[PDB]
């Protein structure tokens, strides 16, 4: 059993995960691979956690989905230094999400949806 909003969020999540072929954003970061992570980053987030929330119908809106997506990217831009692959990939993914899920793009989706 699924709903229109779950199918829409699954589509955005799939498109964003395509930009992360190696799965750096696929599951939670552990301190063993990222020293000090859990001290620096107080509110972890990852694409696997977001998928689970979609399945449990925990997002009321695209705005709520975007807030978890932005948190994930911000954590990576805060913890990692700028010359690292994780910092650079976080910027690429976040730029893609801004364009995919902007207020303007959603407006048009709604009108067509009416
Ligand atoms: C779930 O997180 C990961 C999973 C797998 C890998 C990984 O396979 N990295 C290889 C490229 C050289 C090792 C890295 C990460 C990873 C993500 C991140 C993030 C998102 O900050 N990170 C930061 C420092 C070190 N490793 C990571
Ligand atoms: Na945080
Ligand atoms: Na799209």
């Amino acid at each position: 059993e699924s709903t229109p909003i779950q199918q829409l969020l699954e589509h955005f999540l799939r498109q964003l995960q395509r930009k992360d072929p190696h799965g750096f954003f696929a599951f939670p970061v552990t301190d063993a691979i990222a020293p000090g992570y859990s001290m620096i980053i107080k509110h972890p987030m990852d694409f696997g956690t977001m998928k689970d929330k979609i399945v449990a119908n925990e997002y009321k809106s695209v705005t709520e989905f975007k807030a978890d997506f932005k948190l994930m990217c911000d954590n990576a831009m805060t913890y990692n230094r700028p010359d690292t692959v994780y910092y650079k990939l976080a910027k690429k993914i976040l730029h893609a999400g801004f364009k995919m899920m902007s207020k303007e793009r959603l407006l048009a989706l709604k009108r067509s949806m009416s």
